[PDB]
């Protein structure tokens, strides 16, 4: 048993070729498939734009419409700080509703009974939330609260082509104020691409926020949308549903020789370790068995079942009846990426061409041990650094924010602004500011200086272990 | 006399549990500590966030209710210009004030008798403070003053349910205006937290700040805060004074073994070191002793301590009889991040997962022996950066701030902004201009280039001797 | 045949000199190439930079004169809200135009006929675009569209020292209303350059786009000019065209230099590959006749004929016989460029300073086959965050745009605030949002920590191959 | 002839002491020096900083008095668009300093015959400058210039306690119209320091400048400061003129003590030649004996020198002889940082405290050596982007900026904010965005990837040559 298979499997295409008649056609699928997928990504953003687009605009035209005073980039300071501005902003609202279809540039139509849970049939509920007792006398440092929440409800109906204005809101025990609210809109500029346009529903909810009791009520305008095909659709003038198909059978062909190649693998695999215990004693061998499975053919199966998945959502979106775009997106970006990656396959026969690869698959043992360590002293800081200055520092907000400015000061990424936060406000207490102090120069110092100095060696030993000299 | 004891103390405790039956209380006892540690912290951080978050709101609503024309983000430039502009502004101020019940939106209550030392028993203090003597006239280049400050004061009192409009400003010699009072609030949003609301007096401060003499007026507000319980609470509806407890008993029981661990290496210590004195001359070891001391215990004896103190006074703030979060947060923000560090104690027994702390034990002798040159050139630098630029560059105010702007300069953050603030103005002269100039590229090619580079060769040359290979 | 003649040729300068009478010539044409092309490429800047504030400050004039409302800074948020809006817009610019002379600060000229295609001979032309058939019925989720655009076309003429008023805009299938008229001026400034002021003419659209349908309308205004040679000029009090020619006599010399040493090189490689022929079998050289070929001579006489054609259009230029001032300044630039790398030729001959050099050459093919590699991983990663990010995320809106973001992200730049878009906002969606965060967190370490890490060591490793110890 | 002369001269300050009864002067000198100096700067830097305060606030307070709807931060895009604007800003102008005494915070004093060159004796020059002859048609695409500045100007005077109403501008060959006068002030806030008040006259310039005509006219106001004393100051109430006394005779005492050494050296070094003249051929040293002479002392010498111009300079501005505030300034503040590097030398003693001094020494020829060919390309980008990228880029306006622009982007700064300002305008044509994609990725890599790579090389590989092991 000569065994030539065993050396036949772990060769190059090329080497493959001139040993027998094997023409390279997983390679060339390959090919096939990134510029086949990479066009389908392309073609799905011109729509996915379009419906983004769409619902942002739509968005910051409401806020103009129904916001009193608002101008853009004021969002997040936009508030309420009298009573009068208070009534003002609310009235404002409602009436701007009340005559939408004279002023707005949009053509909407109002949702009869899409005013909410608390309307009772109506298009427009403007609702107010008060403490079910509230009797707060900060004079006498005294209050009796009973907590429950109490929701009062008015109606307000458009005019088929007020009761709103008797609105008296308990200030002192107020928790919000809201109006709930439905339009519905066409989405014409589909068809520049040769689509017939959906109908929108949006779903507009205005919140007047007192629950903090500051004295400051933020305002805020929130949209959801729902997408649904028009009853009746009709464009005179009105290819895609078959490069979806080309896409879909590209990558099946994909899965179905990668999937091959891996039974040849599992099958050489049984093969040569059966053998192995004739040789020697029985069950050798522990991990060769792994080192028989090629992880770059499970990369293609993965990514044609994520990109047949992408396509056939894309079909049922074109088809209407599937609206998930950020879904199907996600599931054609990250296929593309993984198509593109996989092409790296071919590469690794060649030493000069793989040092990337190479190094990574002997720097990652050493490199994940370090990090087990890295990994502690980084989760206390975010939890420090998350509740101690949360409060006080714009940029430590969440835990997720908190991670994220981090991990950019780690890389050397926007530290001055990072003090300077702390310089504004002193955290309003020295101590705090002090504390911040010590916090962002130990990190800093500690994981640009040590942590980062130490991981790049740990890369670099590695590629010192692999470069031929 | 074989002596195993000094091996057995040196062991892992994998190694400790092969020895004897000896099973691992201090790790398991550190994971327990490190969840109970966590969970208390961001519990805690509910509460800190409502405090610190109605305090925010509450003075930014008053920037809205007493400074005349005041816009978010304005703060700084924020000022008068005229007379005109200056009396109306205060009266602004003062008039604001005395309606403050039928216009906010936040249920404040007056505080007699709270207008400030120079109030006389009224609730609002309208101060003005100018020289004893002043003659300032320019017009023949002469001025007679006697610097000493008079201070005169107009009472004012809001209505139980005029004079103030009567103040003639001394121009010419006035040194500054303020207007004291105070308010009383209820923080209700305790309630989501199921805590019992307390009594917040907001001790509210505007100044008129002439000191510079300049023409320009900057006007601020700021405000003090103290907390107290409310006398008559009652809240209707109405478990973690528990896990408080929970985690001092923890936190105590590590503190306790980690004590008997440290006068057990000192017992040992001291039985090994009269054992040597026997088998040579006496008085041979000087430091050993010292390496006989593991840090890690005494890192966990400190944390177990700051961990308690921490809890105590949560449960004090809990119960009202304290109100300090800052202390608090901070002292159980940094006993979370020195407990989750105390369990890299368990990973030095492993050398691949010990890179880090191995290679910082060896490189900090010389990387201190190097950072004791480099501290004389980074202060001389902050001291000539701080006085020359300090007037003329934004980054160069406080010796603090210099200190920022340096360090982010040295991690290369921030450049070209730095740069650019020089441009904007020359320094108003050509020559501090050339100065900025001069100091900023030497500043940054020295220490980007030559300390930055030799302060990691020592870090990864101290790795490269410790590392297996 | 000793054949010194081939250590004569690859001799540096002062080798040459001492070894025959041969004075260096093309070095200190080289240096007074470097001083006479930067001098001209400063004189030609001074007229360009004219040009370019002449076009630019015309522009935000006309956005100052027609915009009703317009502020600096608004303008990728200036839109129209409501019908009222933007009938106001559209007539302010109307009108605005119409009494142009009366209140513009610059002298400004009508173009009669210059009103556009849509134009019949009038200077304005106020057009809406409509589709033919349009019946949006979001009350029923109805419509019928046919997408045929029609151009409805309004005339208006400037008095020679109303119509317009009496537009209706179908605003349920409008697409986009516009604004064509012409202004001419003259740009006196150039003046100051000791030159003959040039004939503008602007081409002033005006968009009020509503391509979207979304209840917003974009309104911006862009400006095409034409530069003409004025037909009557005449300035009473009116060198470097004799500079154009000295630079192009020596950058002529240099290219004949530089070609006759080619042409050396050339015949000297033919000789000794004929030579080696001879004394072993025929045809040995394959790559060395390419190595006898110096690259420098190349890029001399390539930077040469740039320079010459720089100087040629910027001759015409002056002459008025072309407008082409980028074009122009783009040909000096790069010559400039060119001409200060070129004099390194004289550096390689010492080992000493050709660190930079040798490296490169040593490098090169190592890195290049490395980029191979990181090419499709890049492509990849600029695909997908194109197409899945691009809608949410403003720095990923264009190819290009992706392509810095992901350039300056690997150099480490920008990182927090490329975090924060997506937090602003989340993607509008959690999933959207989660992706942004994979993706970032999974290039930002890759691409510093293992590709730059290992770019960085192939270059040092080269140097360290070529450093003499 | 032992000769221990010279092993005592090269010997540390410790090594002296233990060979003779020499106790360390210099070095104590030295610790007393960074001392003082450094309270000296800042004690300097109070006075300083109440100058240059006082200076800006009165410019922006001008800025508000006299700038028709003048707001902070608008300084860049402040201008005129129409005749009607800007005739309104010049009559505002001069109708608020007519009425200054009743308006203005500041007490101000006019300056009669202050109005300028200009002006004759009066008070307020308002001038406008327009070409001789100005005949610009565009109409018909003719004009007819003769270039010369005439001057136009109108006085105007304060009332002690109308004819500018009448201007009439010559707006299509207007060049520019000015407004000068002076105010008269006095710093009172020097009271805080102790110090008597000077006199301050602004000398206040408003520019409307049309130079462009551009149908744009930016608005700008700049101001001259004059300081001098009063002449009858009195304060009633009313140190460091003693301390800088103190400093003068510590840098005088450190100057000859290292003048003293440095004759030392030359003697010593003197002797020791002709020795070796004699023990070997005559004129055997070339080098050494400049070795012999350590820069150390020079440096010293320097920074007395400087400390006691800087003092001195200092006494003469308090004594009120001179009021150079940024030369005094620079002054001290170089001496302070040169005072604190100097205290190095001590530690040059001790190999392991020297590792940066060691390592730049032997590092430095082989870095200057490749400098030299790192600046010509450097060169080459720098005026290739100043020209033909300034027109369109805010950070390539001037070379110096460019220069910033390009040493920032070197250390990976502000990359991403460079890229987007040429795609906000594309430059305003396709091939100039084009240019500046080619221009900024080539610099970029090659600046970051290869130079920067390659100088740190050189540094770590000099510091490999100098580290003990
Ligand atoms: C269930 C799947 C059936 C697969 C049938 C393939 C039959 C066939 O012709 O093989 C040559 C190529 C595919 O063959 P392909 O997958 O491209 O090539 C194989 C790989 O090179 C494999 O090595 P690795 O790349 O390292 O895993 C090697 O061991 C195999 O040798 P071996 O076969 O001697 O053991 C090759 O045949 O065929 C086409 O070009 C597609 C024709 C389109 C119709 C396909 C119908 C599915
Ligand atoms: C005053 C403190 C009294 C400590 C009493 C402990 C008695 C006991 O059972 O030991 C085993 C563990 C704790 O024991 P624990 O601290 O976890 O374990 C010790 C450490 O491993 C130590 O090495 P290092 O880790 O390197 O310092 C080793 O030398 C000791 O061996 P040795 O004793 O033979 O000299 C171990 O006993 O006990 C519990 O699991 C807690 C039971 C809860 C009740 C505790 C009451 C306080
Ligand atoms: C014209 C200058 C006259 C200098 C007179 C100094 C006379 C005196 O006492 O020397 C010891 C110290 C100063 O002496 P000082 O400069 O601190 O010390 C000298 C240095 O250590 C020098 O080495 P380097 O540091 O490497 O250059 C060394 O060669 C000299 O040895 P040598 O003299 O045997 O050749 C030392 O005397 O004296 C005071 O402590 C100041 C007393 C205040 C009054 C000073 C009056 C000026
Ligand atoms: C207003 O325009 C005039 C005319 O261009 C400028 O006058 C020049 O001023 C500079 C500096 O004061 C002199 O060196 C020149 O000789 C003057 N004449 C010319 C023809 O340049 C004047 O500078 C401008 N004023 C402002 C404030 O920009
Ligand atoms: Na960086
Ligand atoms: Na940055």
């Amino acid at each position: 048993d000569l065994r030539r298979r065993l050396k036949y499997f772990f060769m190059s295409p090329c080497d493959k070729f001139r040993a027998k008649g094997r023409k390279p056609c997983k390679l060339m699928l390959q090919v096939v498939k990134i510029l086949v997928v990479t066009v389908q990504l392309i073609l799905f953003g011109l729509s996915n734009q379009l419906v983004v687009t769409f619902r942002e605009e739509n968005t910051i035209a409401f806020r103009h419409l129904f916001l009193l005073g608002y101008s853009d980039g004021s969002d997040d300071t936009f508030a309420a700080y009298t009573q009068e501005q208070l009534y003002q902003a609310i009235f404002y609202a409602v009436d701007q509703y009340l005559i939408l279809p004279e002023i707005s540039l949009g053509r909407y139509a109002y949702v009869r009974g899409g005013g909410g849970p608390w309307a009772n049939g109506s298009a427009l509920a403007l609702c107010q939330r008060y403490y079910h007792r509230g009797h707060v006398d900060p004079a006498n440092d005294t209050f009796d609260i009973d907590p429950r929440v109490v929701t009062d409800c008015i109606q307000v109906d458009p005019p088929d082509r007020a009761s709103y204005k008797n609105l008296t809101l308990k200030f002192h025990k107020l928790i919000n104020v809201t109006i709930h609210f439905q339009l519905k809109t066409i989405n014409l500029q589909s068809l520049i691409n040769n689509e017939i346009p959906d109908c929108y529903t949006f779903s507009i909810l205005i919140t007047f926020d007192n629950k903090a009791h500051s004295g400051r009520i933020p305002i805020r305008l929130e949209t959801k949308t729902h997408i649904q095909e028009c009853k009746h659709p009709s464009v005179s003038r009105h290819f895609r549903l078959l490069f979806d198909v080309v896409v879909i059978l590209t990558c099946s062909l994909s899965f179905l020789l990668c999937a091959r190649s891996l039974l040849r693998g599992f099958l050489l695999q049984n093969e040569f370790v059966v053998f192995m215990w004739r040789r020697r004693g029985r069950e050798i061998s522990l991990w060769e068995r792994l080192e028989f499975v090629n992880g770059w053919y499970i990369l293609l199966v993965t990514s044609d079942v994520l990109t047949i998945s992408g396509t056939v959502m894309k079909i049922g979106i074109e088809a209407k009846n599937l609206a998930s775009y950020d879904v199907c997106s996600i599931l054609l970006g990250t296929s593309t990426l993984l198509v593109w990656v996989g092409v790296i396959r071919y590469l690794t026969f060649f030493h000069k061409y793989n040092i990337l690869i190479a190094t990574l698959r002997v720097a990652l043992p050493s490199v994940m041990r370090f990090c087990c360590c890295v990994a502690v002293i980084y989760l206390g800081y975010c939890f420090c650094g998350w509740i101690v200055l949360g409060p006080y520092h714009v940029k430590f907000r969440s835990l997720s924010m908190v991670s994220e400015c981090l991990f950019s000061l780690i890389n050397g990424d926007d530290m001055f602004v990072t003090f300077a936060a702390m310089q504004a406000q002193q955290g309003h207490s020295s101590l705090v500011w002090l504390f911040s102090q010590l916090y962002l120069y130990s990190f800093i110092s500690l994981f640009i200086y040590m942590v980062l100095s130490l991981f790049i060696a740990l890369i670099t030993g590695a590629y010192d272990t692999i470069k031929h000299p």
